[PDB]
Protein backbone atom coordinates (compact mmCIF):
# COMPACT_ATOMS: atom_id res chain seq x y z
CA UNK A 1 0.00 0.00 0.00
CA UNK A 2 2.34 2.38 -1.06
CA UNK A 3 4.91 1.61 1.59
CA UNK A 4 2.47 1.94 4.54
CA UNK A 5 0.98 5.39 2.41
CA UNK A 6 5.17 6.83 2.84
CA UNK A 7 6.17 5.11 6.16
CA UNK A 8 8.92 3.26 3.92
CA UNK A 9 7.57 0.17 4.89
C1 LIG B 1 2.05 -1.40 0.65
O1 LIG B 1 2.54 -0.59 1.42
C2 LIG B 1 2.60 -2.79 0.46
C3 LIG B 1 3.43 -3.23 1.71
O2 LIG B 1 4.51 -3.90 1.20
C4 LIG B 1 2.65 -4.23 2.61
C5 LIG B 1 1.88 -3.55 3.73
C6 LIG B 1 1.34 -4.59 4.79
C7 LIG B 1 0.47 -3.98 5.82
C8 LIG B 1 0.39 -4.92 7.03
C9 LIG B 1 1.14 -4.37 8.25
C10 LIG B 1 0.22 -3.36 9.06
Amino acid sequence: LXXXLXLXI
